[PDB]
This record gives structure tokens, sequence and C-alpha cells, in this order.
């Protein structure tokens, strides 16, 4: 198959250092896919507190723990160790935008 390659691909095309700036905007992205899900009152105000889900408040998994939640209202089968994972190669597009050559 191609789609393995060109996904992992996408997660090394510019190293993990942008991968730090991803997740900032990309958490507004993320929280309109699972609001979408759950049928929550607004789209952007269930991507504000994404934003601010990455307070160290708790300690760590800060954002993923939000994600997690989610897929259980939503009833999906997706896992703690898969979220992290797609929130990877997720990010990745998230930084297509950014990059500009």
């Amino acid at each position: 198959m191609q789609d393995r390659e060109k996904a992992f691909e996408a997660k090394f095309a510019l190293d993990e250092e942008l991968r730090f700036k991803a997740t900032a905007r990309r958490n507004k992205l993320l929280g309109l896919w699972a609001a979408g899900l759950l049928a929550k009152s607004d789209p952007e105000a269930y991507a504000s507190e994404i934003v601010a889900a990455d307070f160290e408040e708790a300690g760590h998994e800060d954002v993923v723990r939000k994600i997690k939640t989610d897929f259980d209202a939503a009833g999906v089968a997706i896992s703690e160790d898969d979220i992290r994972v797609r929130m990877i190669e997720l990010l990745s597009e998230a930084v297509a935008q950014l990059q500009k050559n």
C-alpha cells in the first residue's frame, strides 16, 4: 500500500520541532472534528477549550484526555493509545498551511 507511506512521510516532513506549533493551531480544528460527533452547543466554543486543555493543571496528556472523553460520548472504538498516534498525522496536515516552501 501507498497510504501507509505518505501518512508517515507527513509525520516526518518537517521534524518534530514544528509539531509543537502544530498542536496550538490544530487544537481548534480537532475541537470541530469531535464537537461535530458529540453535537455540542457551538463548534468554536468546544475548540476554544481545546487551546486551553494544554494547561498542566492535571499533569500530562492534558490535550489527549479531552479527545478521549469525547470518544466515549460519540461512542467510537478508539483508545488513548491510538489518539496520540492520530494526533501526530493530524498535526502533519495542520503545519502544511503554515509551511511556506
